[PDB]
């Protein structure tokens, strides 16, 4: 970025007298890309936006602008706070424009305010407004505000000539101003940056730079597709790269080309490419590519094949016909035909997935921006329960929860606009029970996700982290090390000992301060492809480690699987794909594959063949330090008070495994929840926070014995280890 | 639960003609005696019946007609509303067609036999389609309004003449007109029952509410089950409760 993010400006007094006129300097117009008629859209506090147009000033200072007191009164701000500006390049003309004046205003006046106030008012002035400016109109030796109410084209436009301006009785009030309906933008979209960002290089150097892709020669995203669960906001990323942009969208789908009839299938369908023809800045956007061309065994008709025939003669030859670019709706990259999957058109395949923990608040932030909640709710451990949802089911999760708290309260009086607004109101148990009554649709899906340990849960191993360190993070760091001497680096390490959970963790904090994604490959999800003898699952699952460069690929107990056999064996129908991908693995990208198993003498040799599974990590028992940092993160994100003995703990209890000492720590929580509910019992029969598991229950916790390691088995892991002790 | 809404007299008669006055209520309300007075049942049924005929009942009580009783409701002792619209056009001879009990007995002139004799200037304003029984002897004879020239709720003339060309259908058609529509009617399972009850009733009545959550979650409801549970009874049950067009396919 820049310095104090230039866009921020100081608030100051202007001197013209208009109301949507704002003045700033030579050079910072030359620099924020301004003309000296062009619209920009201001933003302030209180989530308030403004549309006005940007005039050379000469009195003006380098890092203030001058404005009036409506503008100031609009963004609700006072002289010395801060403000921004955002350029608005793409602004239309409005069609139909409500306005009603403030009660206080009018009293005393009757008669048409159309031709005495509003008609000299926009008289070929073309002033920008939003929804929700109150701007002041001069007129009969008094003056009088008047308020936007709703406009077609409904977040912003310009006053046009042949714009129908309704000015009609009763009007309504000053009140909260609540947002109802708007038009979706880069805003809109919720969390997809990683990827938003590419769409947005690839569809911004089409806009207004021609001899540009003649200097390149080829134009390079000539096909986008855009894979991943229904309804991501594909339509609304579609929607959102067209108004922003200034193109024509002409969106079709699938269904719709075949709405028609043998013989009509060609109409409608060309003939949008040719509307495509004679709009040259335009986009083409196709919903539900699957019901349009399927795999070619899937293709069980005739006309469907036609179609896909024209889609493909449609789609070669348009190389240089009036610069459009086309883009695509599917489910996954295989679903469709893998013969329009080629290149010189539909190259520029992009995932979207699902979005993470902070994807999901800010989306939920958006849809919970327009409608005033209870303003208790945090709305972040909301959608942090939240777990394979996509953001059409978080709508619906919001929708649900409006209409429970509408259901919440009684019939009120039937249809003035202010009674079911300002009484809104959503609680916890709210959104909880909507929690409940929500079902979701990305469960079941690989999730891709950075998620958060922030290396402090890891205990020991000092050395091995730093081990691990230098084989994934610094080569995302300091490439040019590993380029000077050319050494390839090890990609693939193994992990063997107690069944231990650490591992996850440590992959999960390579994820984190590599900052890179992660997939969860399960054992139960290997005995799933093995069983079900699709032996063809670990290629897209790959394709999207391809994809989401960088990233961790934990995979499970690969032994489980040879575990099934043991008559005897080597390698399975699951186990020699990924020995495929392996030497398919290219040494770039950064992405790493990580192993994690229990017992190596009942894996594949081929594993143990260097360059395919390089290096053997053992994973110990835990030591106190590590004890005490499980302790911690027993601690974590827990409410627990003071007099707590962590030491109290490793002292005897090193024979056991980690987990248990984790459920030590949950069997005391429930023994706290079942005692704190009979004291609620307790003042039930009669008729203090108590925050602390006091350390009684902590010695019952940990009096009954777990232990889930052998020690045969770990004089076996110390002979593995003495085995590569070299 | 509205003031509106008060508990109903005893049918102390069968006829559509006769509305007894409730004083008291009459000292509450602004109802204006002569023509028409506006009343609801329940499910979205508007009918329109005189007022000022009989004065039997007593205070917050209003004896009403047998057929807003047997019909325009799910059963007897329940609430009846009132509304104020007089000075409305007149008609001109509706509902000439019977449909049940002209096989027995003579056909006669078809409304110069049971319906001039009975009524006392109150000529019949109630919806086109809907019934009302009426005979000398044996008091249950209906008909249905098939001539439709007045088209909001219109008096007629007394001792007007149209065609008498209309012909007997059925006698079930009454009861298939509503095709047992009720909530006590349908069996229910009464979760889910509860769960679409709500989610249809919140679009019901209240288009406007839809502005106030901006978000519309009814937009298709998938109906799981097996066959034999009354699924195409369920949504004719959620229908005419609330009050539209059913029309299926
Ligand atoms: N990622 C998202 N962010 C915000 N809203 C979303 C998102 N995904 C879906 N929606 C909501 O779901 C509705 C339909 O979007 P979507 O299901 O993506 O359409 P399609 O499936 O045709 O692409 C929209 O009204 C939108 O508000
Ligand atoms: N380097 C390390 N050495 C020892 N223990 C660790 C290390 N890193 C993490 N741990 C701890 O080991 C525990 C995982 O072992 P455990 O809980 O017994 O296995 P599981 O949950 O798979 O049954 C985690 O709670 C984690 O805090
Ligand atoms: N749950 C129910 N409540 C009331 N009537 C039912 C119910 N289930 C079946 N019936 C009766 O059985 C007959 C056939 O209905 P049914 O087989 O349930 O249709 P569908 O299976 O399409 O819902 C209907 O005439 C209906 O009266």
């Amino acid at each position: 970025k820049q310095k104090n993010r230039p866009n921020r400006l100081i608030v100051d007094e202007a001197i013209n007298e208009d109301n949507s006129v704002v003045s700033l300097s030579q050079p910072k117009m030359d620099e924020l890309q301004l003309f000296r008629g062009d619209t920009v859209l201001l933003k302030g506090k209180k989530r308030r936006e403004a549309v006005c147009i940007v005039l050379s000033d000469d009195t003006c200072s380098d890092e203030k602008i001058r404005m009036n007191r409506v503008v100031r009164n609009n963004l609700r701000v006072r002289l010395g706070d801060v403000i921004s500006i955002q350029p608005c390049p793409d602004v239309k003309y409005g069609k139909r424009i409500h306005v009603l004046p403030i009660d206080d205003t009018v009293e005393g006046i009757t008669g048409n305010l159309f031709e005495v106030y509003l008609k000299p008012y926009f008289l070929e002035a073309y002033r920008p407004i939003r929804k929700g400016d109150i701007f002041l109109v001069h007129g009969g030796m008094r003056a009088v505000e008047f308020k936007v109410v709703e406009t077609d084209p409904s977040p912003y436009c310009i006053v046009a000539p042949d714009t129908v301006i309704h000015c009609e009785g009763e009007p309504i009030k000053r009140e909260d101003e609540e947002e109802s309906l708007n038009e979706v933008g880069y805003d809109d979209i919720g969390g997809c940056r990683k990827q938003l960002a590419q769409i947005k290089e690839m569809v911004e150097l089409p806009l207004r730079h021609p001899a540009l892709f003649k200097a390149i020669g080829v134009k390079p995203p000539r096909g986008i597709l855009l894979y991943g669960p229904p309804g991501t906001g594909k339509t609304l990323i579609a929607r959102a790269v067209a108004n922003e942009t200034g193109a024509f969208f002409f969106l079709i789908n699938g269904p719709e080309i075949m709405s028609k009839l043998a013989g009509e299938s060609e109409s409608n369908l060309r003939k949008a490419f040719e509307e495509a023809e004679k709009n040259a800045p335009a986009i083409i956007f196709i919903d539900e590519l699957d019901a349009i061309a399927p795999k070619r065994e899937k293709t069980h008709g005739e006309v469907e094949r036609r179609i896909v025939s024209q889609l493909l003669t449609l789609m070669d030859g348009l190389k240089q016909r009036a610069h459009v670019i086309v883009m695509a709706a599917t489910n996954r990259p295989n679903s469709i035909d893998p013969a329009l999957r080629r290149f010189g058109r539909f190259d520029r395949e992009v995932d979207i997935g699902i979005p993470d923990a902070t994807g999901r608040l800010e989306i939920l932030q958006i849809h919970t921006k327009n409608m005033k909640l209870a303003d208790d709710v945090d709305l972040e451990q909301v959608a942090n329960e939240t777990h394979g949802h996509v953001g059409a089911d978080l709508a619906a999760l919001c929708s649900e929860a409006a209409l429970q708290a509408i259901r919440k309260k009684m019939d009120l009086i039937d249809l003035i606009d202010a009674e079911v607004m300002n009484s809104l109101a959503v609680t916890m148990d709210d959104f909880r029970w909507a929690l409940s009554q929500s079902n979701p649709s990305a469960l079941r899906e690989t999730v891709v996700e950075v998620p958060q340990v922030t290396w402090e849960d890891i205990g020991g191993l000092e050395d091995v982290k730093r081990e691990l360190q230098e084989l994934v993070q610094y080569p995302v760091e300091h490439p040019d090390k590993f380029l000077k001497f050319g050494m390839t680096p090890s990609k693939g390490v193994l992990f063997y000992g107690p069944p231990g959970c650490g591992k996850t963790l440590l992959a999960k904090a390579i994820a984190n301060e590599c900052q890179a994604n992660f997939i969860s490959i399960k054992g139960p999800e290997l005995l799933t492809m093995w069983f079900g003898e699709s032996e063809a699952n670990v290629r897209e699952i790959f394709d999207k480690a391809r994809q989401a460069a960088p990233c961790v690929l934990f995979f499970d107990e690969l032994d489980s699987i040879a575990k099934a056999r043991g008559g005897g064996g080597a390698a399975d129908r699951v186990i020699n794909q990924i020995l495929t991908e392996m030497d398919g693995m290219s040494t770039k990208k950064n992405v790493f594959i990580i192993g994690a198993t229990n017992r190596p003498d009942i894996i594949d040799p081929a594993i143990l063949r260097p360059g395919r599974l390089d290096q053997l990590i053992y994973i110990p028992l835990p030591d106190e330090k590590s004890r005490v940092a499980i302790l911690k993160a027993n601690l974590r994100k827990s409410p627990v008070a003071k007099d707590v003995d962590l030491e109290f703990l490793a002292k005897m209890t090193n024979g056991f495994s980690g987990a248990d000492l984790t459920e030590i720590c949950q069997r005391a929580c429930k023994l706290a929840i079942r005692e704190s509910i009979e004291s609620e019992i307790r003042r039930e029969r009669e008729r203090d926070p108590v925050p602390e598991i006091r350390r009684d229950h902590f010695e019952e916790a940990m009096r009954f014995a777990r232990r889930s390691v052998s020690d045969n088995d770990i004089r076996k892991y110390e002979m593995f280890a003495q085995t590569l002790q070299q």
